[PDB]
């Protein structure tokens, strides 16, 4: 993936992993693996994705299953800007 880097950078800022964002890969988990990935915190990272990639993820494709792994976010945003 391309965008996995900028996604983990975003979550490493918002959820404040700092360096821990940079030791996890695409096939690595976010929801459950990150202790900071919580209720208003998922809202916050979605908003941040919209900002940096200058797009909007559709409501009917944003799920808990979207934040399962870094590769999931990377794939979704790479489908958006391509389609």
């Amino acid at each position: 993936m391309q965008h996995l880097e900028a996604v983990r950078n975003i979550l490493g800022d918002v959820l404040n992993l700092g360096e821990r964002k940079h030791t996890l890969t695409a096939s690595s988990v976010l929801l459950g693996n990150i202790p900071e990935l919580d209720s208003m915190a998922v809202v916050n990272v979605i908003t941040a994705l919209e900002e940096y990639f200058d797009f909007s993820v559709d409501d009917d494709e944003i799920s808990a299953q979207t934040f399962e792994t870094l590769g999931s976010l990377a794939l979704f945003v790479e489908h958006k800007l391509s389609h």
